[PDB]
């Protein structure tokens, strides 16, 4: 291996610049499985590697695991392998009651409720999505003609408190994130997730391009997996 | 007189209008409402001055921020209890990366903030991100008229000096928080700094507005005063055509 | 001219040290007309500025625009150009029961909400006035006896939301600001406004003096006054 | 199942109050194989989770993935099915010349380089240990003649920049981790992770027992014996019970 | 003296090597009692300093006075003549229903509402009491046979404000300390003092060891002579066992 | 016995004063009152020890605040309860400005809060600023004497060492905040350095009590008893003419 984790060379990756980067290991051959020549590369911890060709290049499917330290080793390691450009393709839950469960949500910029994001920049830069990736997204959505909707996510170290969240051991949140889903729905925020921060800080803030669609499956105020593959694959198509 | 304290406005003023275009200069006003339709003064109070024009059949607003968050903040406020959901910033600009040259054209994708007045909207986690729309049509705008494009983050300060990490002034000096600022932003991509972005895009984006930011470089911190009026006209076309985009 | 935002050259200030620097750039003919020898030096964006004379020695009369953000580029060019004294004059909110619409406040300090401050000094750092120049505005005020009120200010970024304001667009204010008004009236702030925290640090952190002076013009609870008391402590200035 | 992530029912605990929790799935399986009766009871995500015997009690072992966030997930539906200790095993760098590639580390507190901590507790609340875990853990390396050393760990959200990591893509490290690794050496930070801080204060806000022990995989200033660390693991389980 | 404020020279300590610190200088002498040949070295502002042998060895008993910051004078001037060892016994209240007015809590780390301790280290590390030193208060502790809690401590640069009391001439409690006291009650805190993250943060941060055990004497949601009585006997059973 | 929990006073005690003198050393608390009439001691505990004297017929306090926020925030509540409404705090300093010399006095208009306690009081932003009766009598007093007097901002800090950037310590190193620190605070004319101010500051300005700061230079950094005696003489003439 080149690299700590994921246990790759830059051979491996036969020129690849762009990959798919789902949060699930199982998701990943999913989503090799919509393109060409799909093999599998490695498996280590939670990064499942997988590579394929699109359109007549490589491209590689790589999983983060939950949350913004893995999402940070995985994103490192690719872009010393050569990757350039990072889609996200995720699951989430919608805290807007016009948003239902099967839409697919494409972010802008997120809400950085994550430690990692400050490994890279200090909290006043914005977790902004490149806009080229953002472009694709959107038109990869509209493409297979998903119900999409375009804005900010809230982007959290956990799935519990800092989603507010009382089915809890506990039951209760700490001070900082009591009445703070409110907070954020009132400012338009569309859902939780726990990847974005970290990974379009980082990349926003090192020249990597970076992009995030997500399908709805809950949402908190009131088949989708396949639609955002989709979608993601298509994107990718995109940007090649 | 008006139903806002600042602006001297009222909503019969702008005639049903939604979309305000808001340069930071009070004298770029005139200049912009001009290459539209039926332009007519309807108010001029402290830093802002406010036309109505007509762009393609609508009524359309132009009103000027003041320089920084804090004056930008009472005239969206103000405009918006107005009426107006959809604002575009056409600003000047330092750049700051060597690829930029002075008469390129900035958009701005999100900013960070170095400023106070964002605060007062959203805390500091929450991305000073423009509307995905409005920075659509003004790359597609920039690409129409056929202008040098850089489109990317911006840096918001609410100093033209020590926050930009000018050392020619009067102290001479630079508190410790910004000391090797300029260097950081440029590592981490960076196109530019102005004053008024982290206020606007946050401030909007917290609230359901749309906002877009687009500026024409008339320095470059790293490389004519005849210039700077021909990037301005060059960022005002692309503004205008923007617009029409988004009625 | 020497600076980039002002229009003005160190030979258009005729050797003043001392400027009073309103927010209104409309205030500012108004102010200088007080004062011997009033002249229009320069109006470029937010920043007008009148040259007049007082007691025989020239004064600058300049407006800062709403904000510090606009007043930090004031106070830096001016300071380049050689003034060493700034005297701000302002409209304010009381938010204090006992403090009337027409009273004047004199700011010793000022609570620290706004954005440009931190360009010049961490938080930590108190946005102080100088001694000299708040004796002089609490002597001229005393002199030509106005209710005046001495204490803290609370200096923030925004007009609405950051003076907690519902009466507007979105109706509502961020957590952070919930609350604020009564936190500072409890901890006997007298009022709001909008550019001394700014002009206060960044004077106090480089050698320069200012001081701070305002007409109550509404009362968050219930300008020829205030301009006339900065006119006479200008003089003590001297 | 009774929870969202790792697919576990009470049942499958039978009674369960302890849970040795590894950061990697590969390792849940060696773990419960120093164990009576291992029985593999679920593997969702980076959550790997088997079910042994120590004893005669039923004791579980469940993989948190990298990071505070997996490792929340895992923390906090563990302890809705009845756990109430929780032992970390992990590998680590060692920042501190005297420590050898190969000893094991006892953390009493973690510096919190992490996000999700601030999700259960404020910066100002100690990532600590819990004494009973702690005291267990150091008998237990002591038991099996372990090198141990006992002491305060930096536990980061990033493996790269906030260990101030510079052979990397950007090479570079943000403003705010320039100069970190130097200052925690001075102030005997013994080594970096990535759980520990998360783990530490979730427990201890919340009254349940979390200790933390690691084998030492690299220096930082300078044959794993991971099998080295989790016997004592095992064996601080043992007093536990 | 050879340092700048506890007017004392090396020689005083006569190669002491632990110190036991109360915060009241005057329990410094009931302290040194209970030891042999207990003499007082020097009294200047908040320190008092008395030195006494424990088994054969000599060791220093100094007041810290209230507060990280004198606390912080005290331990560096300490250090600086050779003590590496710190025992802090202080009175506290508990804010648990199940800890008793008399009963005796070890501090294993400390919840940093203080100042001090950040002129030592940043917030995000860890104001944590060596273990060996835990380990002999605990030990201790059960070997007089008091009524023993052992966990984390809030500590707090105010008695008031900062340990929510609204009995005061105000009345009120700044925004960021309103609901703390519940705040910590929830997670499990057990009790408020004013020294602990200093000393603990201090030490910890720079090879010195500490250990914090303190005597309650009220409880927050619910004999002061006899408590501290108690307490004393255990941070010198300690100290016995640290040597 | 007491009214209050610390200082030992019950307000009958007070015989009406509205105003405390307070030193940080709890010696020289008789000193300051020997300078009037009628001195009398109080009480005495921990670092607080209080004598009441008379000035022009009216009674006063001085009363002894020890070292650091956590102290003085003790201190002043409990004066407050006891009825004081004015302070003016006389202490010692070292001075960081090239131009000022030992033996001159400082007058303080606001500090830089490099503490902890004020946090308790009011949020960072709130400025840490002085009375301006209070400081105008100081200043006052100043020229009445003849000293060589500065006017200006004070650096309060939590800590006589690292927070101060001192490097002559056991482990001889500052923590990366406080890096640079000092050449920071010479750059923005802060005068000196001294450790109750902020807290002190911060806790009267927001809670209605008036108060302010004198201190003799003992030390300069960048470069005792009679100066002590010369600010002294200062802060008991601006108590007369606060009467
Ligand atoms: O982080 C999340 N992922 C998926 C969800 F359904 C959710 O609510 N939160
Ligand atoms: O804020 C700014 N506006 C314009 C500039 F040229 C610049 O450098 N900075
Ligand atoms: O900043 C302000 N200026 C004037 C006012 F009346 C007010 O309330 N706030
Ligand atoms: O988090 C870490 N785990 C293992 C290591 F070797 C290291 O350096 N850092
Ligand atoms: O700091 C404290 N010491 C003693 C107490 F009783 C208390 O409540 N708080
Ligand atoms: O806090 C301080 N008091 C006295 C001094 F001399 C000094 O330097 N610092
Ligand atoms: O179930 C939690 C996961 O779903 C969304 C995310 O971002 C988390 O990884
Ligand atoms: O000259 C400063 C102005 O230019 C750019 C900005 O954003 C400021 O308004
Ligand atoms: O209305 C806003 C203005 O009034 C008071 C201030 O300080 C602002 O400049
Ligand atoms: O390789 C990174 C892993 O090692 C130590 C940890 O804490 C991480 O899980
Ligand atoms: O009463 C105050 C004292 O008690 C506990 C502490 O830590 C303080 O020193
Ligand atoms: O020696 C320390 C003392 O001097 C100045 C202060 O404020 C401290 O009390």
């Amino acid at each position: 291996s080149d690299v700590f984790h994921l246990g790759l060379t830059k051979n491996d990756l036969q020129g690849a610049t762009l990959a798919i980067v789902p949060g699930d290991p199982d998701r990943v051959e999913k989503i090799a499985a919509l393109m060409d020549k799909p093999v599998k590369l490695a498996s280590h911890r939670e990064f499942t590697t997988w590579r394929a060709e699109l359109d007549g290049k490589p491209v590689i499917v790589c999983s983060t695991g939950i949350g913004g330290p893995s999402t940070s080793i995985a994103v490192e390691e690719l872009a010393q392998l050569g990757i350039r450009t990072f889609l996200r393709i995720g699951t989430t839950g919608a805290i807007q009651p016009h948003i239902n469960v099967g839409d697919v949500l494409v972010t802008t910029a997120s809400v950085r409720l994550d430690g990692a994001s400050l490994h890279f920049a200090p909290l006043e830069f914005p977790a902004v999505a490149d806009f080229e990736c953002t472009t694709a997204l959107v038109e990869a959505a509209k493409s297979i003609g998903a119900t999409t909707h375009v804005g900010v996510t809230a982007s959290s170290d956990t799935f519990y408190p800092g989603q507010e969240r009382y089915d809890t051991y506990s039951g209760r949140v700490v001070r900082h994130f009591k009445g703070s889903m409110e907070e954020w729905q009132a400012m338009g925020v569309m859902n939780y997730e726990m990847e974005s921060a970290t990974l379009l800080t980082m990349c926003a803030s090192q020249g990597l391009r970076a992009g995030m669609v997500a399908g709805v499956i809950v949402n908190r105020t009131q088949q989708t997996e396949s639609h955002a593959v989709k979608i993601v694959v298509e994107a990718a198509r995109r940007l090649l």
